[PDB]
């Protein structure tokens, strides 16, 4: 009936790109931003995110106003957190994208996580599982393992059959991961104050998640 994805990950990692691809719109920047497409009687929401994920967060975005308006746009919680990361360019860039969300949603949020591979034309035809499986980049390696070995390959420029079939194969892996957690989305302290001040004002709503989120990170 609903499903509601994050995308995360670095700048320039593919995000805005990939949000694109799975609404079937070119919809995706200092804010968050979300969008939403009806499938069958589905509502996928996305949001997608601005340079949150960076070691200059913290200069960025100082009273984590921005990373609340991402908490209050994916509220109750998020059904999966898309890890945004170029085929061939895992960086420590990259590495420093994924401890920015541990910070910000918790440990337990990579139970919630697959990984994306925007490029995926870069493999020039070969599988992904292959790929995966021979990397050199240890810390690569290690992050698929942590999330459950979920990882999806788009080529954004895809349009047609072989969008909706790339698109497809991440609603797939998302409803897997769904039914893992008996139909539970990911929650923690900040989306439960969010619920809480449901009836609150958008104002006070904010700026109490905010202050939330400054007091974990
Ligand atoms: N060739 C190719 N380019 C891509 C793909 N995905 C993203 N890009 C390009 O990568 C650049 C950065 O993508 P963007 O979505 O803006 O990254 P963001 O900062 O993570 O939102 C853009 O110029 C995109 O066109 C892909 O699958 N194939
Ligand atoms: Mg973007």
């Amino acid at each position: 009936s609903t499903r509601r994805l994050i995308l995360v990950g670095r700048t320039g990692a593919g995000k805005s790109a990939t949000g694109n691809s799975i609404l079937g719109q070119r919809r995706f920047t200092r804010a968050c931003t979300t969008g939403s497409r009806r499938w069958d009687k589905c509502h996928v929401e996305v949001v997608d995110t601005p340079d949150i994920f960076s070691s200059q967060v913290s200069k960025t975005d100082p009273g984590c106003e921005e990373r609340g308006h991402c908490y209050l746009l994916s509220a109750p919680g998020p059904h999966a957190l898309l890890l945004v990361t170029q085929l061939g360019r895992f960086t420590a860039q990259d590495q420093q994208a994924v401890r920015q969300v541990r910070d910000m949603f918790g440990e337990d949020v990579l139970k919630w996580m697959v990984i994306v591979f925007t490029r995926k034309e870069d493999l020039a035809g070969g599988s992904l599982h292959d790929y995966v499986s021979n990397t050199e980049n240890r810390a690569l390696r290690e992050l698929v393992a942590e999330c459950g070995g979920r990882v999806c390959a788009f080529d954004n420029r895809a349009t047609g059959r072989e969008q909706e079939a790339q698109v497809v194969q991440l609603l797939g892996m998302v409803e897997g991961l769904v039914l893992e957690h008996k139909g539970a989305h990911y929650s923690n302290e900040v989306y439960e104050l969010a619920q809480v001040l449901r009836w609150a004002g958008p104002e006070e709503r904010l700026r109490r998640v905010a202050e939330r989120v400054a007091a974990r990170v």
